[PDB]
């Protein structure tokens, strides 16, 4: 038996394996148990800690799933399926992962917290595309993931209630978050050094954590790519969350919080997944079902209201985008869009495209965005009027959710630094329109170049190592910068400096879709509110 | 005697004067009486047809000038003076002024008429800058100019009286018009070819008697300067018409409709004219006291529902801009703005000068030019936010009334020729930093370049006389290109062509500031209805 994959944390001991990566082997201990499962009376309830045991828990392999809709959108296509579950489908997921290099550790060393998007209503810490070896490898950090409950499981609400509260995947990330603090030093880690990094849905959870005081003790450092609390899919108020959850139990034959509950355990986890959808209510794209929801206990107020009102002065922040940001969503629902032709739509169909990416506006907001996107010089002409809807839903639902936040942090305490994510995978079976999309920064970060049965080119290899390095240099300084050595500079409210990423060195720009994002952040707000 | 001089109209006989120009002799026929002097019971009265004189009138020099305002802003400049009366101020105002070669021609000459801007409060066809010796000489039309009422005199109103209708200073301009229709061949000009040119308020009036029918018969091709019917200066509604004409009433101690306005016309006019400015409803810049009004009459609906339900086929229209429009009225009422130093404005300041350049709009309208006019990587500059603040009172008030009009008259039926005039006067004394300023290009229309007790340039001279080539081929053919030799396209509503005024070639370019003008007239009504 090998003494480096044995382990034990406060609740027993640990069996894990030795992975191979090309620069040498880790220790990895895969599907580490952390709540009792929240199954049949416990479907819907924040979790509860998992009770200790006898005897060896073998961490050897990724847990099942946690319950959730499977994309159907493009049947065996390569970029669809890569976000799939590739793990059975089980309520019993709430397992969490801990890569450590090989020999484990003797020095307390830096930790990375990741935390998978999708959505909130889909994703795993098993996909291929997190996997975390190579990050480990290469620069000596801890890495650990969790699961955590998404869609009706995770994020049902009917707020006031014991039997469905809300916000219980949120509680499951922060139990994860206190079993760091509490066992990480016992693979070599180090509780008093760690960060979390979360892309899309993640990068808002990650965002919720410094908005939440009972979770801001378990962290120091974060990091959000392409995703942030403030983005106007990522909350609910208390009223709509209560009417999709009643219009969901209607569906399902459902009829009392506490009786509507306990119908709503007793149907079969596929039957809730099948209705999901149809509770939004219009016709949209990026817009999710079940999302954490505003109700004074984890989030005191809006985000919006947590960030312009909080003092961040002890925080490191690190803050991006894909240069693409909304291309991906209009093949789910945009009028005149395909990945198998060039989606160079007609006016009508963007006038109508944008109702669906800016849905649940007045029809006035809806014509200040035809106004801003429209080049009156060319309001006919397709490619124009296709990047032009791919600007609109990426700017109202990423880029300028983003800038919002980095902006009212710098301005209140934090160190900030941004990036634009500029590379297109030589790999990616997107078309060329496309450009770079939502969530393809992931595999640079992660270092799946790195592996040889991938068909990546030299420079990404290398690319994906800067981007290993800025990462964990943040992670353990609060700095991407190289300690001795082209510079990233902080960025500020009023400077406004990010760099591109990209096989060239750093180049600075200023102002993330400043005039596009003083629209969306200042102006329509005030429409709304009149 | 000189029978070349003497002339009989319906009225009776005419004494005209010849006129020296540096390419021969001109005739001149200055003063000529075309309506009773509207004076003691007339006044606020429509014009009446000139009775007709024995005798011989001398029509050898300009008569008064009619009761008007007189800037003092910059008492003695140059730059101020050039636009105030030359003549002794009078309520016997209404003659007008024919200019035709020497000799007179003996075949039907095509007939340009001015109408004089200065926001219906201020003008008089006697300024030096509006002298038609060098046109007629050179172009071999006939030109004539006519004294209009201004101010309180011409358009106060109190509508639905019969004692104070409303819009007389335009009845003054149609009727110079119908007396050119039954006189001007007497001086050998053709009644059935005659251009109707004027700039700002000149330029309005020029539409309005485009909008309608009883003037539309009196003339057949227009060129618009500067000014256009539908700026949201050029017009007034009758609810505000009545509470001007009542709060000036009050203010010169009078008092009933019938009551209110015997007290006005016991009243000394420089009375009338010394409380003019204090009726207006807010602190502005471009914004007038008396201007016409929208009363079913002279206008049947507001000018821009005539626009937009036109038939103009058949129309020709010459119609473009200065290349500065906004920055004269700055100096008279924005914060931080002076002709003296360079004008660098603090945010506060410009965020002030919105509010006096665009009055009477709700808070919402403002932040959404705040939104449009800012650049948001430079919110502070002061040149930047100098110059953002002249877009912003140019566009709204001259340049995107003049794109909505000739988009749709071109769409319409019209035929529209477009021009920006870029060429900055050598011998202009306001500051470098006002650019082409609100009414420089006059000077170079009427040939004054060609005066040489002026200081003009050699190829000032030059760029003169080819503008007098192009408004006289407009005037001609509805066309104003050489009929036989750089080609100045129509302007489409689809191609938006227009050329550039200035020492070079023309220039063909697309869109008159069409990014801000969609702004103004597209999305500001909508959140004005809402
Ligand atoms: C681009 O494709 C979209 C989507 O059409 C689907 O994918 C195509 C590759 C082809 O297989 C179609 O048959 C598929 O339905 C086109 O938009 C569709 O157009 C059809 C009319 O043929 C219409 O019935 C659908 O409702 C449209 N779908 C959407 C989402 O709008 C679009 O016209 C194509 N653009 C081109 C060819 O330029
Ligand atoms: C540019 O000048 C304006 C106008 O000030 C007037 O003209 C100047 C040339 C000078 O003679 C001043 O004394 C005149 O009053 C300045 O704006 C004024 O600033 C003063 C403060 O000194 C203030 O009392 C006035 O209210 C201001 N007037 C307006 C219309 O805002 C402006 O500050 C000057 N810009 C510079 C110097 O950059
Ligand atoms: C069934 O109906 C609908 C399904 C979807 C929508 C709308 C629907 O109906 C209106 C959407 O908007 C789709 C949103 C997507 F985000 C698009 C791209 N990701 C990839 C990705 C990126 C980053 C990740 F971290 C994880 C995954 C997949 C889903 C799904
Ligand atoms: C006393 O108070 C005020 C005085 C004025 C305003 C506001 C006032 O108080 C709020 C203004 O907006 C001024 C507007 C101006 F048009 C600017 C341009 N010049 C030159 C010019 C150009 C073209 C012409 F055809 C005729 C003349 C005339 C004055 C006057």
């Amino acid at each position: 038996e090998d003494a480096e994959l044995l382990v034990t944390v406060r609740g027993g001991r640990l069996r894990g394996i030795r992975l191979k990566t090309p620069g040498g082997p880790v220790s990895a201990f895969l599907g580490i148990p952390f709540a009792e499962p929240p199954m049949g009376p416990r479907r819907f309830l924040p979790p509860e800690p998992k009770q200790p045991w006898s005897g060896v828990v073998d961490a050897t392999t990724f847990q099942s799933v946690c319950y959730q809709y499977v994309d159907t959108l493009y049947p065996g296509f390569e970029g669809t399926e890569m976000w799939n579950p590739n793990r059975e489908l089980s309520e019993d997921c709430l397992y969490l992962n801990v890569w450590t290099p090989y020999p484990r550790p003797t020095s307390p060393t830096p930790v990375l917290v990741w935390i998978y998007g999708g959505g909130f209503y889909s994703g795993a810490s098993s996909l291929d595309v997190y996997d975390g070896r190579f990050l480990v490898q290469a620069e000596r950090t801890v890495l650990v993931s969790m699961n955590y409950r998404v869609g009706a499981f995770g994020f049902l609400a009917l707020p006031g209630s014991r039997e469905a509260p809300g916000n219980v995947g949120l509680l499951d990330q922060r139990l994860a978050l206190q079993w760091v603090q509490e066992n990480v030093a016992a693979f070599g880690g180090d509780p008093t050094s760690v960060t979390l990094f979360g892309e899309s849905a993640g990068a808002a959870s990650v965002g919720m954590h410094l908005l939440s005081p009972p979770s801001r003790g378990l962290f120091h450092r974060a990091v959000l790519q392409s995703g942030a609390p403030n983005g106007p899919w990522a909350t609910v108020g208390m009223g709509e969350a209560r009417r999709r959850a009643t219009q969901l139990a209607h569906l399902v034959g459902c009829p009392n919080d506490t009786e509507l509950v306990a119908c709503l355990r007793t149907r079969p986890a596929q039957v809730l997944v099948n209705h999901e959808w149809h509770v939004l209510p219009q016709e949209s794209v990026f817009r999710f079902s079940f999302v954490p929801v505003v109700d004074g206990d984890f989030l005191s107020d809006t985000p919006e209201a947590l960030i312009n009102a909080g003092d961040f002065h002890g925080l490191q922040v690190l803050v991006g985008v894909v240069k693409d940001e909304g291309s991906y969503f209009l093949v789910y629902g945009a009028p005149g869009f395909s990945k198998d032709n060039e989606s160079l739509i007609s006016r009508a169909e963007f006038l109508a495209g944008v109702r669906v990416g800016v849905p649940q506006v007045s029809d006035l907001a809806a014509e200040a965005v035809v106004l801003h996107y429209t080049d009156w010089l060319h309001p006919e002409d397709p490619a124009r009027l296709r990047e032009a809807l791919s600007d609109v839903v990426g700017d109202h639902n990423v880029v300028c959710p983003v800038a919002q936040l980095a902006g009212r942090l710098a301005a209140q305490g934090a160190r900030v630094y941004a990036y634009v994510f500029e590379h297109r995978a030589s790999t990616l079976s997107w078309p060329l329109w496309m450009g770079v999309p939502h969530g393809y920064e992931i595999e640079f970060i992660f270092g799946i170049p790195l592996d040889p049965s991938r068909n990546y080119t030299a420079e990404e290899k290398i690319f994906a190592q800067r981007l290993m390095r800025y990462w964990a240099n943040f992670a353990r300084t609060g700095d991407p910068n190289e300690p001795r050595d082209p510079q990233w500079p902080p960025y500020t409210a009023g400077a406004q400096q990010y760099v591109s990423l990209d096989l060239r060195p750093l180049e600075v720009r200023r102002g993330l879709r400043a005039q596009a994002c003083a629209f969306w952040n200042r102006f329509l707000p005030k429409l709304l509110s009149a």
